[PDB]
């Protein structure tokens, strides 16, 4: 057996590890599937798509279309169904009708053997009507072809005969394929549409508490539940909600010593009240959760659990599973980080003495807090635990429950980062805080809306408890504000961790990009209800983005994404489309200075020709326009930062 | 079972079609093997190549480095050896050691733990200790691990017995391992020297003829031979040596119609007289292309013959298998095209009918003229046939004899051509004499010699007897010698069609690179007793540059090769390196005008400092010049085409 067919068709894509791993998409996304198609001689080809479907079921026809001249590169836009694991394959053929009409369409008029050409074209059109199944589209090929056998009628109008739009119709649907060749298959995972598109809310449920109980109940943060539905998001991300380590407890603002009442950070997990199956007991009991989960649920959130697989010095695993720690020689424990940052408060898991323990009863938490409707889980510094214990955590996990979701906190180098989304993970965090300029947004996003979205669903947080960008510090609200639109209608997936809207701003230093007074290591009570009334929120504008999203099916996808140039460095532009659905995006990133630039729209991409002009709404503002190839923008810095139009 | 292994190791390359077909080297042949390497955690981590001979045998002990920082893509040259199908695999594994001497230096002159981390160290030297099989080797290691274990001696002082040159001797030749953790084989296909460098000449036999019999015989063209060999050629290459059919035969200047005793196009193989297996009749007999092989040999010179798979209407085939072409619906066969090329002396074969007698005749026919001392053939294009047809042919073949070389010659797209390379073929005709400006030639070459060079092996003719390129046509006789040192230094193997030293250059017609009276259709007698005596030949410059060549290993090689910034577009300058030779060549395209450039040297590419200055000989000259990292050069036409350098 020949590695290659008869007809050659290779590098098919996307592909992932040379196919031992599935290529991604979610119900209902579109994407290209291409090859390397080609054959002997001169004679031409033409290629499809198969794609069949978990239960062997193939696709609707699918033909494919060289990419560009000379390349032999050929492509199809196929959308995925129902979840679960498909297949697909690119079929490669012969094409000899198409040859038959070249050569034609030069020796009839020019009387070059045509009784001999157009007897040639009437036998594949009946060889071409054979595997017609339907007898009427049947019929009219072997009407072509009777027509094409008569030498009564002038050659001009036997050849003809040949070309009616009703013929070529039929012949697209379909065609004459000579010498089929098929790939090999290659594995499609598709899951469920959250995986790719949602909106995420970090708090936490501790900072929610009353004046006669500061420290929040989920009995007590449900009452938050109501405005982070009516803020329009979809997932609801706690920090981890287990019993805090005492030993080496950490104080306010990231201080190794904790004193008095000082709460801890949530990331030391574990005491002898319980470990990664247990609730803090402040928090309350099994039973409160559960009735959290239940009216998030009612609200249209779903919940996401922090999963830290780590452990404070007073976990029970301490004692219980002294083989899951690296010991030094003195049987002390050194304590976690990943420098430069430190962890003082908590050990690290060791992996290599108890593999199948560690695996095994992970996912018995796993499986406890899907018991009690966890769905999502997002997994923090998976970076720092091997590879393969992830992959077999989400394989097994995903292997009886394929709706579960796993976010990888993976804030590293981009190979590490790559991995960890190739072996399961549904979503990464991303560099996209570390992206402010023009030039940045463009590449990554490029990045990421390219190659890497067959393996990569990134989720978008603005900011998170451990990251607040020298943007948002230097830039105030009007920043904020940038930073949402851009991550709304940039990703399909987007986040903010609360506070965001507030503005909430404050570094711990200079040069830092930690929070100042970080509510990792105290309560952090907030006034909703005050800021609301003052204006002092841009909650509104977060609602109104995520109401977009829902309106406009194009922020729900991520791979149709098109960078437009403009004459400014500071305003950036952009479109994204679905269907009949066209968003237009135009960003002022300067938010200081007003600034007007003039947007030069690469119409073609907006599927319009140059010279027309479509008339469209920013959604923002409601605001209508009328733009072409050249259009003046218009940017005020806190009055509007930037457009979210649609074109109408 | 994961996809991935406890310490990750990635996209290992080189790496053809994924894996099903081999990556390709010769004989003592260097090249690069890479990998993405990393693990979880902050810990070092080291790598190394492991090659497997055809019987198993791992060869040495060849550790890999970071390429750049912060990549995490690792590699290390390897060399190939016996001829045969090798295997090899990269082994990606924790450096404790690393980490070790890495946290150590830090933490002992600051008196951190000091005890605890020299103990640390010493179980790690006790464990790498433990799997040296030297005696001497483990004495000096369980010596550093007593001197880390006496706390007697000063802390800095028992660091540093842990840190001397020949502890690190030791661990770098027999390192501590963590969780070593393998890629999956690939294969590598290890051919003889001849497929990679090798000097070809090719010429025709029937022109070498006598005042007497001016068709000449392989007794009388055997008296060409010592002339070819003397000018340091490997290979001579024979356009077909069969009978020649005479329906439609064409005439001189690639006329229509043959008058007289015209004698035809040699690849309109075939008459009553006998097909592929047989001997045109004016070329004497079996036996006189014997004693021509075995002359041949003698002088050092081995036979590429050519094979081209198409008929003459006068061929045998075509009444004893009809099914072997196809036919016109009034049983006609319509002549063979290569658009806008027409080949009317000649049937196409038709492949889809008996694939099976068509693959078993064409591997009889080369086993037939492998049988008389024929072990490299030249394949007639090859991709008007299909590809899965030579895949098949060629594994045939080499499957009992794998010494025979095949030459693809398929001026084609570059998949096409990639393809054919990657599916069998040991060398392929590439661009190169549509190569001729500065931009072109690097662009080019650093293509082929680039990943390219993985599954293909470039064998650049500087002229055919189907190619007379403009730059030759305009240029003349400097334009000729330029182009014959460019094309013996850039590439290991290189070949002319005979006429190419005598600088003939007159095209057809203008626009044309065809020649104007070709050898293809006529007897063309060259009187090569007096080019050589008026001295109207570049023979000695070609004899130079093969002598060149058989003396510096560097231009022996592909992969290897640097270009070096000149301040002239129409001067270029490039290095090639095969260990401690060096070769450097400065080339002015202009073959017009006298130009003089700066060339500034990367002397980090020469394995020198900036700063320093080396001896160069030219060896077209034997003149010797000091160059350094900017230097003066005047090149001039007619007389100094190029300086080809040796370092020191
Ligand atoms: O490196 P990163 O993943 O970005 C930080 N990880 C989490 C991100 O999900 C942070 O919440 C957390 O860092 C906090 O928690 C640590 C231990 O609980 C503290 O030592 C540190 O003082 C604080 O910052 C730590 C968890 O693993
Ligand atoms: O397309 P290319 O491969 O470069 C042309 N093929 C050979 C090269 O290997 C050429 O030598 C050869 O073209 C010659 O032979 C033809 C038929 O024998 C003639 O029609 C043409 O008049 C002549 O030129 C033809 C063979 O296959």
């Amino acid at each position: 057996p020949t590695v290659v067919g008869r007809i050659p068709v290779l590098d098919v894509r996307p592909v992932v590890q040379r196919g031992r791993r599935p290529a991604k998409a979610v119900t209902g996304e579109s994407f290209e599937v291409s090859a390397t198609v080609f054959r002997e001689g001169h004679d031409a080809v033409g290629a499809n798509v198969v794609l069949r479907d978990p239960r062997g079921r193939p696709g609707p026809w699918t033909p494919m279309r060289e990419l560009a001249p000379g390349t032999d590169r050929w492509g199809a836009t196929v959308t995925a169904g129902e979840t679960g694991t498909w297949s697909y394959t690119v079929e490669a053929w012969g094409d000899p009708v198409t040859t038959w009409r070249h050569h034609a369409r030069i020796k009839i008029p020019a009387g070059l053997d045509t009784d001999l050409v157009l007897e040639e074209g009437a036998r594949l059109y009946e060889r071409a009507a054979a595997d017609v199944p339907g007898r009427e589209d049947r019929r009219e090929l072997l009407a072509a072809v009777d027509a094409l056998r008569d030498e009564s009628r002038p050659a001009a109008s036997r050849l003809a005969a040949a070309l009616t739009p009703q013929v070529d119709a039929v012949l697209a649907r379909h065609p004459l394929r000579d010498l089929v060749t098929s790939s090999d298959p290659l594995p499609l995972l598709v899951e469920r549409e959250r995986a790719l598109y949602g909106a995420w809310y970090e708090f936490f449920p501790r900072s929610e508490g009353t004046p006669h109980t500061p420290h929040g109940t989920f009995r007590t943060a449900a009452r938050r539940l109501p405005a982070i539905a009516a803020m329009g998001f979809d997932v609801v991300y706690l920090p981890p909600i287990h019993p805090i380590g005492t030993t080496h407890r950490k104080g306010r603002n990231n201080t190794l010593s904790a004193t008095g009442d000082d709460v801890g950070s949530p990331w030391a997990i574990g005491s002898p009240e319980g470990g990664h199956d247990s609730i803090h007991p402040a928090l309350g009991t099994l039973d409160d959760f559960d009735h959290f989960v239940t009216e998030a649920g009612k609200l249209g959130l779903e919940i996401a659990l922090d999963f830290a697989l780590q452990c404070s010095p007073d976990h029970p695993w301490v004692h219980k599973h002294p083989e899951w720690f690296h010991h030094r020689p003195d049987g002390t424990i050194a304590h976690a980080e990943n420098p430069p940052k430190k962890y003082q408060d908590i050990y690290p898991i060791a992996f290599d003495a108890d593999p199948d323990g560690l695996a095994t009863e992970t996912v018995r938490i796993l499986r406890h807090w899907m018991d009690h409707g966890v769905r999502i889980f997002r997994v923090d510094n998976p970076h720092t635990k091997p590879v393969a214990f992830w992959e077999r955590v989400i394989a097994d996990i995903n292997g009886t429950d394929p709706d579960v979701i796993f976010l990888a906190e993976a804030f590293t180098r981009p190979a590490m980062m790559a991995t960890l989304a190739q072996i399961g993970f549904q979503q990464s965090y991303t560099y996209f805080t570390w992206r402010n300029t023009k030039q940045e947004l463009t590449e990554y996003l490029t990045e990421l809306s390219g190659e890497a979205a067959s393996y990569m669903r990134p989720n978008f947080f603005a900011n998170t408890p451990d990251i607040l960008h020298a943007y948002l510090q230097h830039g105030g609200r009007p920043a904020f504000e940038v930073r949402a639109v851009l991550a709304a209608t940039l990703s399909p997936t987007w986040g903010i961790y609360s506070g965001y809207e507030l503005c909430e701003n404050t570094p711990l230093r200079e040069g830092s990009e930690e929070y100042l007074d970080s509510e990792k290591y105290q309560l952090k009570p907030r006034d909703w209800t005050r800021a609301a009334r003052e204006g002092t929120t841009i909650a509104p504008l977060v609602t109104r983005l995520n109401t977009i999203r829902r309106e406009n099916p194009a922020l729900r996808q991520l791979r149709d994404l098109h960078f437009h140039p403009t004459d400014k460095e500071e305003v950036i532009a952009y479109s994204k489309r679905q269907g009949s659905n066209t968003v237009l995006v135009v960003v002022n990133l300067d938010p200081r200075h007003t600034q007007e630039a003039t947007v030069s729209l690469d119409m073609p991409q907006l599927g319009l020709d140059w010279h027309e002009s479509v008339p469209v709404r920013d959604e923002l503002t409601g605001e209508t326009y009328h733009w072409g190839r050249a259009n003046y923008v218009r940017l005020e810095p806190g009055r509007t930062p930037a457009h979210v139009c649609t074109v109408l």
